[PDB]
C-alpha cells in the first residue's frame, strides 16, 4: 500500500484523517503526506496575514510558514509519516493580478475577506496545483490517494480538492475524501465537486484508542494553531470525540471518508 495524502494547509491533514495516517503506517504502508499550501513565504505581509501571524503567537514579520513546516514535520513524525511541502502560497499570501492581497481583513469584522478575482486566475492555481500532484504521483505511484471534502469552502481547501480530482482522474489511481476537521463540526457536510465526480457511500473507520491518542498527541505539535482550533471554550478534543461519537454510537474514536467515483453519464 502507498498512500498519499494531499493535505491543503500545514495542520489539515493530521485534523482530519490523522487515525488513518497513523494506523495505515503501523499496517506497514508507505505513507507520504503532501501539503499544498506550504510554500514559502517572505514580508512585506499584508495586515490580514500579520493579524494572523499574532493569532498564531508569532511576531507581524515572523517566517510564519518556516514555524509551521516545523509543526508538521514533528506533528507527522509523530503519526511516524513521511511529509512533502508544497510550493503554493497559503490564501494569505497570494496576490490577484492587479497587485492587491487576495485576502483582506475589513475593520470591526473577524472573518477574514476575499478579493474578488478572475475565473481565469483560479482555473490557473488549480491547474499548477494539479500538475504538482500528477508529478508526484509519478514519483510515488501511489495506491490510493485521500484529500480533503473542503467542507467549509476554504478556497484553499476547495483547490487542493478540485487539483486532486483532475490529477487522479488523469493518472487513473483511486481516490477518497475525508470529513474536513474540525469545519465538519459546525457545517452541514455537503459539499459541491466538479462536473463528472460525486461521492459513493461514507466509510466511518474504527480506530483502535492507541491511534485516537497518537491522533491528538499529533494534532498538539501545531502550537500556532491551538487557541485557534480550541475556541472560546478549551474544547477542540472534546468536539471532535463528540463527532466520532455522533457517527459510531457503539463505536469508538473513527473518521469519516468518502470514495469519489464518476457521475453517471459522464
Ligand atoms: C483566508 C484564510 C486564511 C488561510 C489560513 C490557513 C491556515 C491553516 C489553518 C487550517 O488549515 O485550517
Ligand atoms: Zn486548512
Amino acid at each position: 500500500t502507498r498512500l498519499l495524502a494531499i493535505s491543503p494547509h500545514l495542520d489539515d491533514a493530521v485534523l482530519s484523517f490523522g487515525a488513518g495516517l497513523a494506523q495505515a503506517a503501523q499496517d506497514g504502508a508507505n505513507v507520504l503526506v503532501y501539503t499544498v499550501f506550504a510554500g514559502a513565504a517572505q514580508p512585506p505581509y499584508s495586515p490580514a496575514a500579520q493579524r494572523m501571524h499574532t493569532i498564531w503567537g508569532l511576531a507581524p514579520d515572523d517566517d510564519a510558514v518556516l514555524y509551521r513546516r516545523k509543526e508538521d514535520i514533528a506533528a507527522l513524525d509523530h503519526l511516524r509519516v513521511a511529509h512533502r511541502h508544497g510550493r503554493f502560497l497559503d490564501s494569505i499570501y497570494r496576490k490577484l493580478p492587479d497587485g492587491r492581497w487576495l485576502t483582506a481583513h475589513v475593520e470591526g469584522r473577524q472573518k477574514l475577506a476575499v478579493n474578488d478575482h478572475s475565473p481565469d486566475s483560479d482555473h490557473d492555481l488549480v491547474g499548477e496545483v494539479a500538475d504538482d500532484i500528477r508529478s508526484i504521483i509519478d514519483e510515488f505511484d501511489p495506491t490510493l490517494v485521500v484529500t480533503c471534502a473542503a467542507i467549509g469552502e476554504h478556497p484553499d481547501h476547495e483547490a487542493t480538492r478540485d487539483a486532486a480530482l483532475f490529477a487522479t482522474h488523469e493518472k487513473n489511481v483511486p481516490v477518497r475524501l475525508w470529513e474536513d476537521l474540525p469545519y465538519a463540526v459546525f457545517k452541514s457536510g455537503a459539499v459541491e465537486l466538479p462536473q463528472g465526480f460525486r461521492l459513493g457511500s461514507a466509510d466511518v473507520s474504527s480506530v483502535k484508542p492507541e491511534m485516537r491518542s497518537q491522533k491528538f498527541q499529533a494534532v498538539e505539535r501545531y502550537s500556532s494553531q491551538m487557541v485557534l482550533l480550541n475556541g472560546s471554550e478549551n474544547n477542540l478534543f472534546d468536539r471532535l470525540d463528540e463527532h466520532a461519537r455522533q457517527n459510531a454510537p457503539h463505536g469508538g474514536y473513527g473518521e469519516t471518508t468518502w470514495p469519489v467515483v464518476r457521475s453517471d453519464d459522464s
